[PDB]
């Protein structure tokens, strides 16, 4: 299971309530069900290079709650 | 694209912070790349009887976060 995300060269940086620190960047879904792209943001640990890439992801279920797990190790560039 | 899902008889009822009410059924979960099934909850509307379903999801963005969403109404009894 993959998808095609658009990224691009906006990161927003800051730290949390928890004072934790984050790294969210933009990036555009594709959706077969979608004639147009979704701008969404994703949670990275590294900064991506803007440029459309075809990720492998998998739903994961964190604290009782189905979610998807994007692996940036094995997306192939679009 | 759909995943299976068994479900369960025990749904979690109550109210929100905010006063809303929700409705939280469980159910299980299988992954291709899981050999074992995983115990997950689910914001349905209406109460799903206990049983193996293939529900087709797709990938759904809110608050520009990238999400599942399910669709309960054309699921396939497994």
């Amino acid at each position: 299971m993959n998808i095609q995300i658009t990224f691009t060269d906006s990161v927003r940086q800051g730290t949390s309530a928890k004072g934790n620190p984050y790294t969210f960047q933009e990036g555009f879904l594709h959706l077969e069900d979608k004639p147009h792209p979704l701008q969404c943001q994703f949670f990275v640990e590294s900064v991506i290079p803007a440029g459309s890439y075809q990720v492998p992801y998998r739903i994961n279920v964190n604290n009782g709650r189905p979610e998807l797990a994007f692996d940036f190790k094995a997306m192939k560039r679009a």
